């Protein structure tokens, strides 16, 4: 839950995370 999955950014917040991944998932 908490730190990046597929990113060296790796933080504390696992729900800024969700949404740094809801990054690693919508771009226009
Ligand atoms: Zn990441």
């Amino acid at each position: 839950k908490y730190a990046c999955p597929e990113c060296p950014k790796r933080f504390l917040r696992s729900d800024h995370l969700s949404k740094h991944i809801k990054t690693h998932x919508n771009k226009k």
